[PDB]
């Protein structure tokens, strides 16, 4: 049977599978972003687990879905770094110079448009 060499003990519950070893659940984790729960396909680099996403960081700074080489300003925003002016919300689509990151639906938007947002459960009259 498979053997957590991280505690040298036995494995019962679900064994992890990592550099043609057997590795424990709680003592397995990212060593980069170390917060995974249940991904698939990961890539092996000096012996290490990363995530998909940190495989790209160790490159360069990638949108989630806009393009690939981000210029020199970038924001890092739900373990994911994306572009200074694609932090914008889809009515906006403008930036709004304040500091702090605001994620809504798992998307950028502006200090105003997120606590607009959080305001009211559906809508009302501003907005
Ligand atoms: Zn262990
Ligand atoms: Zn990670
Ligand atoms: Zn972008
Ligand atoms: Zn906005």
């Amino acid at each position: 049977s498979p053997r957590c060499y991280y505690c040298n003990g036995p494995i019962l519950d679900k064994v992890v599978t990592a550099l043609d070893r057997t590795w424990h659940p709680e003592h397995f984790f990212c060593a980069q972003c170390g917060a995974f729960f249940g991904p698939e396909g990961f890539h092996e680099k000096d012996g290490k687990a990363y995530c998909r996403k940190d495989y790209f960081d160790m490159f360069a700074p990638k949108c989630g879905g806009c393009a690939r080489a981000i210029l020199e300003n970038y924001i890092s925003a739900l373990n994911t770094l994306w572009h200074p002016e694609c932090f914008v919300c889809r009515e906006c689509f403008t930036p709004f110079v304040n500091g702090s990151f605001f994620e809504h639906d798992g998307q950028p938007y502006c200090e105003v448009h997120y606590h607009e947002r959080r305001g009211s459960p559906e809508y009302f009259k501003n907005g």
